[PDB]
């Protein structure tokens, strides 16, 4: 199932590869998709430890980027946080 982690959780997943982020709770377990991703590894890292729902949804992307996004759901925010 979805493995419920609190901001904390992700905060602890933002080394130099180890990437995790937050798009609108959900957490997308970016550190494979660094080298995959069109717009490449730096930003994603940036964004690592932090609810980049901002960055995603600002960015816009596309549908189909949208959706392939959820392929990258592990986690969602603690049932406290959320
Ligand atoms: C987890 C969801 C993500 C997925 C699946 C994803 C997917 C993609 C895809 C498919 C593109 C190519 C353009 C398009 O068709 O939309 C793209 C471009 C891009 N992405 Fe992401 N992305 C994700 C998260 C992010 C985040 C959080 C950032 C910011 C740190 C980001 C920054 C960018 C940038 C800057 C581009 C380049 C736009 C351009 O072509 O000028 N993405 N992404």
């Amino acid at each position: 199932a979805v493995k419920y982690y609190t901001l904390e959780e992700i905060q602890k997943h933002n080394n130099s590869k180890s990437t995790w982020l937050i798009l609108h709770y959900k957490v997308y377990d970016l550190t494979k998709f660094l080298e995959e991703h069109p717009g490449g590894e730096e930003v994603l890292r940036e964004q690592a430890g932090g609810d980049a729902t901002e960055n995603f949804e600002d960015v816009g992307h596309s549908t189909d980027a949208r959706e392939l996004s959820k392929t990258f759901i592990i986690g969602e925010l603690h049932p406290d946080d959320r």
